[PDB]
């Protein structure tokens, strides 16, 4: 059961207690959510998310032209 035991979304690992971190709804680990096309660590601070994958602002805007937002 899920309680003291939460799954991670951008890693699919249990997350232990302090890195349980909730991004945009998803329990994660807040040292683990980074760009699906670049292995950059963007986690908690500025990120651009999608449902299914994390992507940095940059790779965002020119892969899926959703969001970004770095003086653009
Ligand atoms: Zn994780
Ligand atoms: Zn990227």
């Amino acid at each position: 059961r899920a309680q003291v035991k939460e799954t991670c979304a951008a890693c699919q690992k249990t997350v232990y207690p302090m890195e349980r971190l909730v991004a945009d709804k998803l329990i994660f680990h807040n040292s683990c959510f980074c760009c699906k096309h670049c292995h950059t660590k963007l986690s908690l601070g500025s990120y651009a998310a999608l449902h299914g994958e994390f992507y940095c602002k940059p790779h965002f805007q020119q892969l899926f032209k959703s969001k970004g937002n770095y003086d653009e």
